[PDB]
């Protein structure tokens, strides 16, 4: 603090692959959700700020995260959107829960070091 762009990306970029090594678990966040295609006009009611891997790692990689708190903002952005969204006993929801604890195994440590 201040974080060099490159380092910063470095550092974090574990923690994510982390989440996409995941299968099946990441596989219904590895790109946005489309209300349109997916016939749940309801959606954008509920999930007012919406996030995917596709879009953290597009964030990761074009300097968009300042601060690593950005980027876990971003994570658990993700995570609260699908806990809200579906039945906790749906596959998204349990699927949401794995990538959650994956990530909060891996991202303490990172979070220390930097």
């Amino acid at each position: 603090k201040i974080f060099k762009p490159e380092e910063l990306r470095q550092a974090l970029m574990p923690t994510l692959e982390a989440l996409y090594r995941q299968d099946p678990e990441s596989l219904p966040f590895r790109q946005p959700v489309d209300p349109q295609l997916l016939g749940i006009p309801d959606y954008f009611d509920i999930v007012k700020n919406p996030m995917d891997l596709s879009t953290i790692k597009r964030k990761l990689d074009t300097g968009q995260y300042q601060e690593p708190w950005q980027y876990v903002d971003d994570v658990w952005l993700m995570f609260n959107n699908a806990w809200l969204y579906n039945r906790k006993t749906s596959r998204v929801y349990k699927f949401c829960s794995k990538l959650a604890e994956v990530f909060e195994q891996e991202i303490d440590p990172v979070m220390q070091s930097l």
